[PDB]
C-alpha cells in the first residue's frame, strides 16, 4: 500500500533540478513525521498526466514503496489531487555524489572518507541485489549525499549515455547483448569504485562514447588512481573480470571495503 500526503501539506520552497521527466523541489511537508510539525522533503512532479504515464507513476510509486533500506533514498509517499503527480522524498541537502565528489576535491575528502562513501554505496546495493533487483546505471551521478557524509542510491533519468545507455559503466555482455544482471551491477560498483577515488572523474575520459565501447569490448581495465590504495584497486578488478560468473559477489565487495572502512590502511596518494 502506497502513502498518500494531502497537498496543503506539502509547501514548495525552491526548484533543486529538472529534466525530460518534470521537475524536483525543496518543500516543506506537514504532518510526515511524528516529532517534526515542518520538515524537509524533495518533492517530483511529472509533467505528463495521461493514462500511459499515469500507469506507469503508480507502478514506480508501489516499487518505491517497497524498497527499504539505510543507503536507499527514502521515499514517502504520493500527492494523487489531479495534474501534476507529486512524490516526495527525503532531502539530501548536498545533491548528487558526482557534483559533491568534484566540489571536494582538487577541503578534499579523505581515505577514510572515500572508503565511507564507497562502503554506503556497497549496503545499498547489497540490499538490491537480496531482492533480484537490478538497478541496471548505477554511477555517483545516481547516488546522493546528505548530512554528515551519509550516502544513499537513487535514480534520475546526459552526455553519459550513447545510443541510450551509461556504456562507461556498462560492461561488455550489457554493451554488446543489452543483458543487465546483478554481475552487470557489480561491475558498475567497480566503475562507482573508480569515480569516488578520481573525485567524480568520467571512466574513459580521454576516449569518445564510440571509442570507449571497443575499449570495454576489448577488455581494457581502468588505471589504478593516485589516491586510490592498490587494496581498493583490487576490489575494482574483481568487480571487472570479462566473465559475469567470475566477477565477485557484491555481499563480499562490501564486507571488504567494510573492513577498510573500519581500519583505513596505512596509505598516501603522493608515494603511490
Ligand atoms: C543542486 N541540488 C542539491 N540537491 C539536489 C537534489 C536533487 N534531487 C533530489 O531528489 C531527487 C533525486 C533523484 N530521485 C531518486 O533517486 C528517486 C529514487 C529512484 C530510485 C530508487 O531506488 C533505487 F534505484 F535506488 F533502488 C530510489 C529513489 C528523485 C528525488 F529524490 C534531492 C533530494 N533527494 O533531496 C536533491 C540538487
Amino acid at each position: 500500500c502506497v502513502h498518500h500526503i494531502k497537498r496543503r501539506d506539502i509547501v514548495l520552497k525552491w526548484e533543486l533540478g529538472e529534466g525530460a521527466f518534470g521537475k524536483v523541489f525543496l518543500a516543506e511537508c506537514h504532518n510526515l513525521l511524528p516529532e517534526q510539525d515542518k520538515m524537509l522533503v524533495a518533492v517530483k512532479a511529472l509533467k505528463e498526466a495521461s493514462e500511459s504515464a499515469r500507469q506507469d507513476f503508480q507502478r514506480e510509486a508501489e516499487l518505491l514503496t517497497m524498497l527499504q533500506h539505510q543507503h536507499i533514498v527514502r521515499f514517502f509517499g504520493v500527492c494523487t489531487e489531479g495534474r501534476p503527480l507529486l512524490m516526495v522524498f527525503e532531502y539530501m541537502r548536498h545533491g548528487d555524489l558526482n557534483r559533491f565528489l568534484r566540489s571536494h576535491g582538487p577541503g578534499p575528502l579523505g581515505l577514510g572518507q572515500l572508503l565511507a562513501v564507497a562502503s554506503q554505496v556497497a549496503a545499498g546495493m547489497v540490499y538490491l541485489a537480496g531482492l533480484h533487483f537490478v538497478h541496471r546505471d548505477l554511477a555517483t551521478r545516481n547516488c546522493l549525499v546528505g548530512q554528515g557524509l551519509v550516502v544513499k542510491i537513487g535514480d534520475f533519468g546526459s552526455t553519459d549515455y550513447y545510443r541510450m545507455l551509461p556504456i562507461r559503466w556498462m560492461p561488455p555482455e550489457s554493451i554488446l547483448y543489452r543483458k543487465f544482471t546483478t554481475e552487470s551491477d557489480v561491475w558498475s560498483f567497480g566503475v562507482v569504485l573508480w569515480e569516488i577515488f578520481t573525485y567524480g572523474k568520467q571512466p574513459w575520459y580521454q576516449l569518445s562514447n564510440t571509442e570507449a565501447i571497443d575499449c570495454i569490448t576489448q577488455g581494457r581495465e581502468l588505471e589504478r588512481p593516485r589516491a586510490c590504495p592498490p587494496e581498493v584497486y583490487a576490489i575494482m578488478r574483481g568487480c571487472w573480470q570479462r566473465e559475469p560468473q567470475q566477477r565477485h559477489s557484491i555481499k563480499d565487495v562490501h564486507a571488504r571495503l567494510q573492513a577498510l572502512a573500519q581500519a583505513p590502511p596505512v596509505y598516501l596518494d603522493v608515494l603511490g
